[PDB]
């Protein structure tokens, strides 16, 4: 379960919210879905929802997923969404993300 952590009233009203230059306003960032606004340690819970089976990393194969784990009408991320998240969280990898890069990429 995601709700455990996340708020259903939080995480679609952080979707489209976040998606343009005024959208994301000092006011966004108080109403933002919880996760950039969460603790070091809840957040790796909410990566471990994206993996398809959890072997261990995900690569941008599954990383084209990712808006499947909050919305579940967008197909899969695009040559800007998984750039901006692949390059923005792969940090301590290589063409993949996994916990202690997701968490490092969520509170930024």
């Amino acid at each position: 379960a995601i709700t455990d952590i996340l708020s259903a009233k939080d995480i679609e009203s952080a979707l489209s919210s976040c998606q343009a230059a005024d959208s994301f306003n000092y006011k966004s960032f108080f109403s933002t879905v919880g996760l950039s606004s969460k603790t070091p340690d809840q957040i790796k819970k909410v990566f471990g929802i994206l993996d398809q089976d959890k072997s261990g990393f995900i690569e941008e194969e599954e990383l084209q997923l990712f808006l499947k784990n909050f919305s579940s009408s967008a197909r899969v991320l695009t040559s800007a969404e998984t750039k901006a998240f692949l390059a923005a969280g792969d940090t301590d990898g290589d063409g993949k993300i996994g916990v202690e890069e997701f968490q490092s990429l969520v509170k930024a």
